[PDB]
């Protein structure tokens, strides 16, 4: 149908069909006549499955003969979504597929719809370890996503009452046919026990042991042939009053049962910590064991690179300590800069709160051994400080490894910095900022340490598989190269003052809309104009996220409508979602506020269909994946300093979205790419942040000065929007009026006459789209392919390659 | 190869090795030089499945078109073994595979012995099970059992120091490529919650909810084209702080967690009762689903028969109430001849420890509705007894389902009499024991319930598949016909004389007992001569079963040896065998005495080679498919009236051992259709026992009166056995001498009578040989195919059909 989605030739669909029939009769064990929608999808999918293997193990092969150096990306997130459809798009399948099974009678579309999302991630940094992959593999990296098979991921969101109800999300109910067990390649896992000090070394003795058992599911790059591996551990008991003994086989098991759902928040739980030495030394057991089978480490960091997605993974350091000194007996100077020279560190917050600080007595209990290690770390670190800042004593306790206090804690980002050689933030601000605040004594201790690479999206997933109608009015007039070179995007303005362009993006935007419209009703019975603007804030709950700016200022265009109810408004669909964590009780206060408005806004008459407030239900990957290409305005309205970087913000940008925002994380670098006059900026810079804190920040004085702000606020205490309990929202008022660490009501003044500006340009359709061309054309940079061949040269030494593999 | 081993067509050759390498490739995801012999069993193992599922579904069509008479067989315990080789057998595919894997140069037997046993029974009933699965598909029967899918089966037992050790039986770790998971058709049930009265009768409310999913398991008939379906219940909890709500989900889902590893011993544990609910409302959902897929159900029991495999299952019969008075609305007295009609009992023993009596309290917490149905059940029920015999108010306290004393209890067994039209023993003198002692009150009042199946093995397995050079040779004389067939080996009678035949059988079993002597050393370190004579006692250890009077008769040809040395005797190998449950002490002792003897025995330079004494460690189906066909003599030596039936009686008559045993359970019909001259018959009948209980069992008496035996329990006593513990045995011997409930001693001197019989006959291979044919020759009534032929006609009320569905 589209020349993206490939070839429909005569020898591939009848390939393609007599597979899915002989899937469906062995594999599923049915026949036409009792199948469901459910048995179809899974015999298209194991019929694409069938596709990869080939490439899966020539790949696998190919790194065997080659030996080049290995990429481990660990991380305990990696929020992956659906595979079916992106596996098609990898393999050039798609339009094939479409044909076959619409030759079948099936609509393939509504069978891409039954796959369940794999949510093994909470949001931004399991999203971009996602795209990471699927980068890694298109740019032909020999790179292995490391992390543990959740049998619950991130929780399904129920909204009851406009209240958030979590259920848990049983993504392997119906089986998932990606994965390749291998039990064969199990791996036991220690904890607990103690230290005996013997006449050759320290020893780990009387441990638990839990096995690991590794899942493999393959990675497929763009249309090259490479498969790569994520391989995800399950935890498995031993082997060895009965019945009981059998039942309490959970207690190891529980450790690969449920994903926390913490989204910058750091919660001190020990089987969190059991998670997180359970993937780091399943995880490095097999990276040595690949090693040995290309004695002598000194070549170890030629052959391994191990990049830690935040500090989740940080007990890699005093592992891989551990198993060089401990097993394999080198002295520990020599074991030392293997370590640095193999580990790299991804910071994505600062936050003090969303800090790893580990309780020493939890390390005492579970991993004595570690706690030895990290205490020897320490020493020796504080003295190369001792040394190059003599007399210093506050640096020495600052930058120690150890905090004292009520009760000792390792901080783990300490830790990371310390045990490698590379330290990045996730966009240029951040990074700044790292070096300027919070990781500025070791920035003086060791500059050449600080890197950035700011964050990037697959334009894969997040343009031809969500966005095939803007991909191909793209590829019909500049090619299709830029699917894995997004900087050719360029090219495009070019076409920013040529009629019909200008009249298809905005022609594929409507059709977005359209669709998504639909789906509102038909999935959640819910009425929408869709000549509105669709203003869109969708990203995790979270204070410093401000989606209560956002909430203040879609209460004041209520208030305006009804004070002068005649008045010509641009109309809007304002739409914002999000998960909260399950014991975040401001941000599940704030999804209630949320639906309230939405409960007085959608019911007044007056209004009509000029605003509508929608909350979007269980927001995922999947979502997103319908949303992003539907939305004109998107929101990213953090205050300046605490968004590290942000990847919703290109996603929007890709797919034809102008932006709202503050000049915070990686809107820094888009407006800067796109020129700021085809961005909505506004409200305080970092530097007027600081400049706020130091006087003080007074909330009253803006409720004192900005009448439409008071009336809001008396709104919200009076019970307008809550009639039957009118005091439900005083926790909100209080927090906002007298400790708002993120100073919602500062940036108001500013936000509301941007959002004017937005409505102005909205007014004009013909440069709203010219706007819009000159985003499209301008986000090249934000493809995650960019982001892999800057870690790949600056961090891991190694050069990505575009070739294919043969066939 | 051997001709009963089906053809090896060019055709079916090439197209098992390339569908051997399609799954090798696509499915396991491994190519030959990365393959371990682990992935070569699953490739055959899916090759295999492969030519089953055409036949699965044009089955389950074809009832669907014809709408039979439905069989359900409810049990516990499915005691499968190994699934691929029987497949192979029924299939013809025996040869045809080995070729194929021979060109591939793999040799199948050692793939074979790869597969797990699927050891989801104890011992006879849930081995009975099976046989019976196999004997419904052969004999065209539209039969469906249902169980549970344990996690973990009966445990593996290892031996430490003598000592019995319980191991996890985790056989589920690598897959199992024989079921198909079947979510889509699961199930809820309910557990605890209140009873309310309405107008509308009374309805069970704020019930714990646990889910059942199906995994469905395919049957083949022997060479009929015909495949059944065993359906087994796996329990799955809802989806409806947050971490703990979800690691708690174990709790319900503990419910098919483990088998419980009791055989012949009542144990009231809470989880036990779930498990027995659980299956049984899960099935009977299933069945009444199938049922009203063809509002009156008159019509119900001539649809529809459920068979319940002892009182496990009894539930079946107030949980068809519940749902046709509760839910359905039919009226009580309709209802319960439906129900009556519909379900039929099997009983297995007579030990009062045995039967199942449930306190009251905890049917009142778990199950309120299902203890009222039972009360008014139990309330008619006795009307009809005080009715029929006016004033006996003893019968009435007898015959009550509901036992009265310390805490009241429902008697599961008095249950099923009254809920059943039929009610069975399983061989002839146990069901005449029922009607003469247990049931006789029951008896009296409806004497038409009660008959006999005696039980039977299927001859698939337990001859074709375990030994096939026995097979061929008697295929050689009298063709094929036999297999499914069995009465034909009656036949084999006019070969008694026949010099060849004579040579033949005694070939097949010196070469068995060969390979069996050779798997001992390579799998297990041990030495044995094979020119001896195999002793074999294999089953559950139970002190009903008297593996202790077998220790004694071995005791005694030591003592008789170390007495003469220089005389001549039969040697013999002498080995036991068996799983004794976790909690049964004595059970335990019996076991580290058995191997106490060996250590003294085995080590003893006087006795050479001529005596040795092996304990057969984890015996469970697979390790009977190779003792089975490599024995000589066959022990069933339990107290006359213990033993209900036994089917490893038969194994072995089928097999060419002779058998020493008592007149107990199917011993009787053994004897009877062989001749009472072609058995070793000994020890106290039935009536003898009797004697013995009326004046008091006196076991001083045979001590006083036997000095040999006197000199046993003198070395049990002193420490001869166990020379560091010299007292580790006082329990035994305390036992034996004070509260001995199987008269051990009052059997001993005709058993070792009877035992000096066996090795005079020994002497003379040829004679010896001659009785083994006329063994041979009259075992066909032991065949489960006859068995289920009388289920099938005089309980079931279908005809069973040995026609070939097309291929
Ligand atoms: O716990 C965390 N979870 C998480 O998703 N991020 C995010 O990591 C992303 C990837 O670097 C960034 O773009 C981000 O700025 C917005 O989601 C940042 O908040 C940062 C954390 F600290
Ligand atoms: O709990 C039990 N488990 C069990 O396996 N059987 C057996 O059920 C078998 C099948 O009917 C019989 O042959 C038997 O006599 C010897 O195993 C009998 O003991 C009887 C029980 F009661």
């Amino acid at each position: 149908q589209i020349s993206v989605r490939g070839l429909a030739g005569v020898e591939n669909v009848t390939e393609l069909k007599k597979n899915f029939n002989r899937h469906l009769h062995f594999t599923l064990v049915k026949d036409r006549n009792v199948a469901t929608p459910r048995d179809y999808y899974f015999a298209l999918a194991h019929t694409v499955r069938d596709h990869l293997v080939g490439r899966w193990i020539r790949t696998q092969q190919h790194y065997y003969e080659k030996d080049p150096k290995r990429i481990y990306y660990l991380s305990l997130e990696f929020y992956m979504g659906r595979t079916l459809q992106n596996t098609m798009v990898n393999l050039a399948l798609e339009n094939a597929c479409d044909e076959a099974t619409y030759q079948l009678g099936l609509d393939m579309e509504e069978l891409e719809e039954i796959e369940e999302d794999a949510g093994l991630g909470n949001g931004g940094l399991g999203r971009l370890a996602a795209c990471f992959l699927d980068s890694m593999a298109t740019l032909g990296l020999a790179a292995y996503g490391y992390g543990i098979r959740y049998e619950f991921g991130i929780f399904n969101q129920k909204i009851c009452g406009g209240w958030q109800m979590e259920e848990a999300d049983d993504w392997l109910r119906y089986g998932n046919p990606w994965e390749k067990a291998r039990p064969e390649f199990t791996l036991p896992v220690h904890f607990y026990g103690r230290v005996e000090h013997t006449s050759q070394g320290a020893k780990w003795v009387d441990t638990q042991v839990v096995l690991a058992m590794p899942y493999d599911t393959p990675v497929p790059g763009y249309r090259n042939n490479v498969v790569n591996t994520m391989r995800l551990w399950s935890a498995k008991a031993p082997n060895d009053g009965y019945i009981q003994a059998v039942l309490d086989r959970n207690l190891a098991e529980n450790i690969s049962r449920v994903l926390y759902p913490n989204d910058n928040f750091f919660e001190g739980k020990e089987l969190r910590l059991k998670q997180e030495y359970f993937v780091v030394a399943a995880t490095l057991q097999d990276i040595i064991r690949r090693f040995k089978s290309s004695t002598n480490f000194d070549a170890f960091p030629d052959k391994v690179a191990i990049q830690l997605n935040d500090t989740h993974p940080s007990l890699a350091i005093p592992e891989l300590m551990r198993v060089l000194v401990d097993l394999e007996r080198l002295d520990w100077d020599k074991a030392w800069e293997v370590t640095v020279k193999t580990c790299a560190y991804t910071n994505h917050t600062v936050l003090p709160e969303a800090l790893e600080r580990w309780p020493v007595h939890l390390l005492e209990t579970l991993l004595p051994r570690h706690l030895q290690i990290i205490y020897e770390i320490n020493q020796r670190f504080l003295n190369r400080v001792a040394a190059a800042f003599p007399g210093d004593v506050d640096r020495l306790r600052r930058m120690s490894l150890v905090e004292e206090g009520a009760v000792k804690r390792i901080n783990m980002a300490h830790l990371c910095i310390a045990g490698s050689h590379a330290v990045n933030g996730v966009a240029r601000i951040h990074s700044e900022i790292l070096k300027k605040t919070i990781f500025k004594d070791f920035y003086e201790l060791e500059p050449h340490k600080f890197q950035n690479k700011t964050n990037g999206i697959t334009p894969r997933r997040w343009l031809v598989l969500c966005n095939p109608g803007l991909a191909e009015i793209i590829a019909e007039r500049i090619g299709e190269e830029y699917i894995s070179d997004l900087d050719q995007l360029r090219k495009l303005l070019s076409y920013v003052d040529d009629e019909a362009f200008i009249r298809d993006v905005a022609k594929v935007k409507q059709e977005n809309k359209l669709k998504f419209a639909a789906y509102l009703e038909r999935e959640y019975k819910v009425h929408i104009n869709p000549n509105s603007l669709f203003d869109v804030q969708v990203k995790r709950i979270h204070e410093y996220k401000r989606q209560l700016l956002n909430c203040l200022h879609v209460i004041t265009l209520y208030n305006r409508i009804k004070k002068e109810p005649n008045k010509f408004v641009v109309p809007r669909t304002v739409m914002i979602g999000g998960k909260a964590a399950p014991g975040y009780h401001m941000a599940k206060m704030i999804i209630k506020l949320i639906t309230a408005i939405g409960d007085v806004v959608n019911h007044d008459p007056v209004v009509g269909d000029r605003l509508r407030v929608i909350f979007l239900e269980n927001y995922r990957v999947s979502l997103a994946e319908k949303v992003i290409p539907a939305a004109d305005l998107s929101e990213q309205i953090s205050t300046a300093g605490t968004e590290a970087s942000g990847t919703g913000n290109m996603k929007f940008m890709l797919n034809g979205a102008l932006t709202i925002g503050t000049m915070d994380g990686a809107n820094v670098e888009m407006a800067e790419e796109a020129g700021e006059e085809n961005f909505f900026i506004f409200g305080m810079r970092v530097e007027d942040v600081d400049r706020l804190d130091q006087r003080g920040y007074n909330a009253q004085e803006y409720y004192d000065r900005i009448p439409e702000l008071r009336q809001i606020i008396e709104q919200l205490s009076s019970g307008f929007f809550s009639p039957k309990q009118p005091d439900l929202f005083k926790d909100i008022v209080n927090m906002l009026m007298h400790h708002d660490r993120f100073k919602v009501f500062a940036d108001y003044e500013e936000y509301v006459k941007c959002q004017e500006r937005v409505s102005a340009l909205y007014k004009n359709p013909r440069e709203w789209t010219r706007m819009v061309i000159r985003n499209i054309a301008t986000s090249g940079k934000f493809s995650s392919d960019r982001t892999i061949a800057q870690y790949a040269r600056e961090i891991w030494g190694v050069e990505p390659s575009r070739q294919r593999l043969p066939a």
